[PDB]
């Protein structure tokens, strides 16, 4: 049914216009799969996680930002900018659906994996859990705003 | 014909962005379908009523954001929020077409009984009545911006 | 042609945003057909007149704001808010196209004819006339942002 | 391939958030066709020159808001608002792309003709050339905010 | 699946409104194939380089600005805007995607070389490396937000 | 049936001949057409309006003569001679047939719609009808030899 | 279309007659085609120019005709009459149309080259430009008419 | 017919056999299609334009050759010798023929497009043009044999 | 039977040399058709004659080169050569072949036609037959180094 | 097999070249056949005898360079050159290969029959043996250079 | 398209002519592939590297022709001249195209670790770039002129 | 691959213009093969040796040279030039390729054979070998310049 194109539509429309106006990182954890098959894959199975690679994304997004808005360094040369991947002192928000929680709950545990290993603390990372995925872009909203968060991940499962 | 289109691209893009400038919960009720027969099976039929679903997200969503933007509380371990599913104190406001009456009349029963059992009071919801799914938008803009309302559930019917 | 896809694509888009950003009503009286005998069947003939529709629906909703930002009334129950169907004391702008005119006139025959029998004067009525349908969206904001002005019709024909 | 239609998206959507926001007259000159065939029959041959189109739409819309920012005069009656076709004393901008520009100069040649022998200058023409149609929408912004600039026409030619 | 139009519809429109939000030229140069040898084809092979395209699109619109923004000159004629070729002076930015590395790589050597062949330093140049086309247009966004910053560059490769 | 051929032939051969006897302008503005399908696109829809455009040929011949029988000017140079599109001054006849009334109407408020809006006064336009195409020649005739008629537009639908 | 057939027929037959009445030569330089490509073959391309090959034969008609108004000469044997191929001395006009003009254009400039290379003046050539194919005729009245000019070239494209 | 393959294979050995003589550069800008199509695809359409790439080629051969003949300066390491694309100083001969002129003249206007703004005048520039592509070798030489001539285009358009 | 490749490539090879190494025109006016109707159609019947426009090409090439070896002249623009159609004064040699006599002569006669009627002397031309085409270029190579010979025209037929 | 192609490619291009060096006639008498039964018939059978059609072209290519080098003589008209078909007093040198000896030595017998019965005698012909026709070219330079030949006869047989 | 074909020829050619003409060892680096995929198989992958296989040809050649200018030595059997594969003390020159860069800069690595792994010194080798491969021979031209070049490689990359 | 085409033009015409320019035999003994089955044929199977045939080739025109450069002899009749079979006191070169050395091998040890056993001595054979058939040429140059070298044999293999 249509009904898949106007949700996915929507969802990432709002994501992207949300990391332009705060001018915070925000990655897109969702998956958009055409047959329960496909999504079985994305959701720690021969096509890996979905969840673990979001989190490494935002990891190196938040370094890379701290080394812009830093002193750059370097001359006489061309200067490039890059980001580690140490967690070390960096705080996560996590913005999950409850839809599909079969698949969904496999991917947060990939994203906390990931974190936890590279360094970061289970006590940095807040965790809001929301409806739907309709509902992600507003939630998501609320933890951006915050002072003391670096980035935010998206995790939901749509499937056609 | 592609009537069918525009309109739905413009209905759910409309109440999108409204939920992010308002910062305030707004529930997606819109029936999409491609037949006759699709639209009857989800109007409160073998798959389900969608106005009693749109109207559960809206209890959700607004007792989260009551946690959100309260004290927290927790320490010393991951913070997790989420929404219980009582509607005790709520104030709920929806927003209906006329077009196609003898499906969305179904789902609007829909709604107000689920908010009823699960705690709220009819006294505490106000229902506005437009004339097709062009005008949801610009109806819900006129409630979200009322102080004494929590959340808006928008209702529809659009076959193809 | 794909010409036809981005012509009606930004005019909905455009209508849309606009009635949100001024908060005023604007009704959708664009015919978007894939062959000239659907065209007709919509312009006065077997299935009906778009623009007597779209008139109609202006009616309601200037009605309905009226109602809204009035004192409400109502107590100790559920409030619903409604639009009657009366024109007396209204003033509406109407926005036409002039491609395809042996069509377009038909819809403007309809809208003034709808008015004029629920109760509205010709005298208030202002009819602004544009070279196509990508021009109607910056007319129509000149109509809707005087403030006698109640709701503002745009019309136009598009064929694939 | 997919290219085609996510230029063509972005220039078509630019351009008409452009005319909303500064409230200028922008007319859309771009030929967008499946094969070439289709595009030589658009640029001055059986199905005449998009670029003279263009041009005459521009003096109609200028004359048009001329006309609603003056007196308006008329009473007891009906007020009907329209644009003449004559171009003395008017100032137009023209922006043209370098791709395809075999066709290109064909559609720019159907322009100025239409302007001058309408009763315009070519003293009063400011003609800008860019790369390619994506840069034209944030070249059409320059010109659009100039003071002495009555209305813009956009020329380019995509191909899939 | 249908995960590649989502992450093309965003990353394209993303660029494009922030081009007209800072009114800065932003050159589109990321790849959209449907398979892997329609991608090596332009990765510097038979159908050339887009990364050197892109380049040489950014110096044109830079020295178009700076004539602008001058004196323009020209008197009791057509006054025609252009910009040359000539990349002395300028200063540049490039934002570059990881995924599909093996490509990637190909375009940046593209559009360094174009730069200084045409008369560039290489040291004023700076270089932005991104995990994912998804976070191109928040890292460019702080690029042109830079004064000494003429025109940036963006450069990925996504296959359907 | 073989009856269209030979209406069609000599109603053709009769303008033609007449213009070079009087040695004066006269369009052709009749409608030729295999199926009432091809006739509706020429008369006011997706095709254009034939009587716009055979008004809009009479005006520039009008000039051109004007221009011929002057002065000419220019010297040591090829002399160009060319009709400019203002109609302030002129005289018109129109002929029109009354078969196919239905669509004829439409080419008739085409022409009258041209000659205002490009400088022309209702005033100096006179409109002969008769009962059929081929009635036209002679009525023609008639305008064409009078001293105060600058130039006559012929108008007729013929369906095989 | 039968829209061909009878412009296509009086135009021929127009100017046959015209040469005949007033005794001069007039040379047809029409392209009768039946699809597009057709057309550009013979407008400066594979199969060469029909505007270069018109001029051709009207040098040599004027030449032929100041032969037979003069002595003559020759005796005691057949009389042989000719023209030469040089230009130096003669006057002519041209009668081009708009329609089509990316081909009618190409012939235009062919003709030209003709007479120059030929020893002819550009100060000799007077061209005049008409609406369509059917007001040629008349246009060509005027010029034939003149007694400083020696021979006139038609030149138009029709396309089936 | 075999005259296309003699006609190709004379012309591009006479070219190469003269540079190696006169041991200066010369580009090859001829078009060998085997249809009207495929020509008119690279004269200035969607597969680009050979004038200009011809042009971009003789740049860098005549600064590459400048270099040669220097100092060539390093040292203790590899040598490398390669050319700029600034063409101030630089002078340039062009052969054009004219068959196939439709499209002759849209190569050669791309060939001054790229000197020119590149950094040359039009001053340094000399045209010469002949009948045919087989005549393009023996003018070529006559060129190429100027002590202030740096490098020859060739131009040319030969379809089977 | 390849006896047709050799022969057709040697003497194409031959006369290609030959004009380079004198550095005098020679033109190239030997058919290679596939069938006898082929040759037929181009030895003076609906595709024209092969003798004639070899003949026109060697009278241009001849007053071209006249000029260039003279003053040249023009200044402070771009420098063009080309050359006129006149044959006054100039001296031109033929060599034919024998082989297929039924269509060579009349590829003389169309020669011999063009370079009278441009204004040329038959004294001035020296035709030289051989027995074959194979026998053509050394036969060329005798006439060409004659100090009063100013081109020569090269005529043969080869049929597959 | 491809050797055939390069062994023939080479044969007739040497010898070409060799005529064109020393300014010496050379006939091409060597057959080049696809199958054994087109080669018996032109080896003096059905389609007659190449080594006779070889001789015969020696004879007046000999006698036309003793009329070119001679006075010439006619004056006042347009002078010819030919040659007769006389031997007396001719000189002849054979080159002839040994594969295939079975058909050679009939192509041999012709060229002497030929020559004898037109008036030349045996005692002025001298005749060369090589062992294939790859060897022909370098024996043909070695006559070919002697003072007291008037003309070279390559025979030989090539069959695919 | 036949472009391939004229090309390639034209480049083997004078690569050959010149080391003729030179006495200088040339060697043949150049790919002619049919598809894509049978160039990427060349260019280090399953069939090898062209690249590395000139450079050894380059260095056996140099070896031989040291050991052909010496003495020779032996005596009273047969003499038999052979090259070594050491590259101790010998100079090399390298001229590489640019089209194609992706695979053209894989074949120059090749010829480079040849060289230095067999003994050579990277300060010996001379790199020159030409725009393509038209212009490798008359680069080629100028190294195989030096005196202190032993011998040249040529690179490139030609896909059909 | 095509890569066989150019390589085998350019070693059989290498070979042919050296014989003639330094006037010397050299025999043609290269396969030219489409399989790998045809080549082991002709490699001293049941279709012969092609290294003894070449070496015949050779003696035979080396004793004929002799021939032709002596006295000559015979009168009063016709003179014939014939070789011998006989190699006592000749001495010949051979260069030989080690592609496809498997193949080779055994047309060297042919070639001597054939010089030994025809009265030869192996003291007077000199053999160079060099990395490719594309070397032959070049290689074959330097023994052909040598005063004490009768004849040169050149062998290779080439498979398509």
């Amino acid at each position: 049914t249509p009904h898949f194109d106007y949700i996915a539509s929507e969802v990432s429309k709002g994501l992207a216009n949300l990391s332009l106006e705060l001018r915070k990182p925000i990655t897109f954890g969702v998956i958009t799969a055409d047959t329960l098959e496909q999504a079985i894959e994305r959701a720690g199975t021969k096509h890996g996680n979905k969840g673990w690679e979001a989190a490494l994304s935002a990891i190196e997004m938040a370094n890379l930002f701290k080394s812009l808005r830093g002193t750059g360094g370097s001359g006489s040369s061309m200067e490039i900018y890059e980001g580690k991947l140490t967690a070390e002192g960096l705080r996560f928000g996590i913005v999950a659906s409850r839809f599909n929680h079969a698949l969904v709950d496999r991917l947060v545990e990939g994203a906390i994996d990931c974190i936890v290993r590279h360094g970061g603390r289970e006590e940095d990372i807040t965790l809001v859990r929301v409806p739907g995925s309709w509902e992600i872009p507003v939630a998501a909203g609320e933890l951006a705003r915050k002072e003391d968060i670096d980035a935010v991940i998206a995790i939901g499962v749509l499937i056609r």
